[PDB]
């Protein structure tokens, strides 16, 4: 029986960031725990938006999940049903 993960396709609302880390991961299109996960802190403080203190608690809050950054994860992302 093959083992998967259901964590990753939780959305990133379910973590439980401050607003404004939540409402910047968006911004990147980082919708869901699945894309969170696989970015990796150089290239999230790149982005605009996001500075030491997010990051700091983005690693804070997925640590205490099990989970970090730079996950390299299989057969992403999660699936749909396809459109006719
Ligand atoms: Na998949």
């Amino acid at each position: 029986k093959p083992e998967f993960d259901p964590i990753l396709l939780r959305p990133v609302d379910d973590l439980e960031l401050t607003v404004r880390s939540a409402n910047c991961l968006k911004a990147e299109a980082i919708h869901y725990i699945g894309d969170l996960v696989q970015r990796t802190e150089v290239e999230l403080l790149k982005t605009p938006n996001l500075g030491k203190k997010s990051l700091t608690e983005i690693k804070d809050v997925l640590a205490s999940r099990g989970l970090s950054l730079g996950m390299r994860l299989e057969n992403w992302p999660p699936a749909s049903i396809a459109d006719e």
